[PDB]
């Protein structure tokens, strides 16, 4: 049966969000990239509440909550959308939302084609390594708990404990399905390579960010209240690496 922690994990998994995007008018860069930040906004939003639901994460310091969210909001966001593309589409379009799906063909036309590759990539990957629901939900709270500061938290010796406790959840979300030693364990070192791999795929997507951030009034593409906060907040120290990125493997 599945485990305990892993079924609340499913219970306080977000709902679907909308990108308000028109889709009766043709697609221009500006119009794309302000509803994809819309939607960024409002999936921001669910990240919050989701955390104040997520066993642990609420008895860390309040100035831990805000900065880990703060450092994780980019791979969350992407994870999630490999997820839904993965579960929608077979893993073939990028399913930002229910009334915002870029097939290939629309990536191509868009102003951020490689963009779109880059991103491309984790539903690919959740494909070739067929990721379980119960893996998914284990991996993304590790997202989260997957950078500090670098001269650590307020409430360190609660996030190891937390940490500690998703990443042996993890562990059991594997011995689901992969039944062996040598099977479980290898398994394991893929999946938890995978998230440090992840660790380069979201830098080019926070110096995208970053730049698109600067170049937001001639771009014309608007960045709402609580994602300009995040990005002001901490994406310099973040791209400089004065973070400190956890790694499972040397
Ligand atoms: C890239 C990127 N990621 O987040 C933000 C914000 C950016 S950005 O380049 O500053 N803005 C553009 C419009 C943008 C591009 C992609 C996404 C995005 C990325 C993702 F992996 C899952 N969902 C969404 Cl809505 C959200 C916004």
């Amino acid at each position: 049966l599945i485990p305990p922690l892993i079924n609340l994990l499913m219970s306080i998994e977000p709902d679907v969000i909308y990108a308000g995007h028109d889709n009766t008018k043709p697609d221009t860069s500006s119009s794309l990239l302000t509803s994809l930040n819309q939607l960024g906004e409002r999936q921001l939003l669910s990240v919050v509440k989701w955390s104040k639901s997520l066993p642990g994460f609420r008895n860390l310091h309040i100035d831990d909550q805000i900065t880990l969210i703060q450092y994780s909001w980019m791979s969350l966001m992407v994870f999630g959308l490999g997820w839904r593309s993965y579960k929608h589409v077979s893993g073939q379009m990028l399913y930002f939302a229910p009334d915002l799906i870029l097939n290939e063909q629309r990536m191509k036309e868009s102003s951020f084609y490689s963009l779109c590759l880059t991103m491309w990539q984790i539903p690919q990957e959740f494909v070739k390594l067929q990721v379980s629901q119960e893996e998914f939900l284990c991996m993304k709270v590790l997202l989260l708990l997957n950078t500090i500061p670098l001269e650590g938290l307020r409430s360190q010796t609660q996030f190891e404990e937390m940490r500690s406790s998703y990443i042996r959840e993890l562990i059991k979300a594997i011995g689901l399905r992969q039944k062996g030693v040598v099977s479980s364990s290898q398994r394991f070192y893929q999946l938890t390579k995978l998230l440090d791999n992840l660790h380069d795929l979201v830098k080019q997507l926070h110096l995208y960010c970053l730049n698109t951030f600067i170049q937001s009034r001639a771009l014309s593409v608007e960045f709402p209240e609580m994602m300009s906060e995040v990005i002001a907040a901490q994406l310099p120290k973040i791209l400089a690496g004065m973070v400190k990125p956890l790694l499972f493997h040397k």
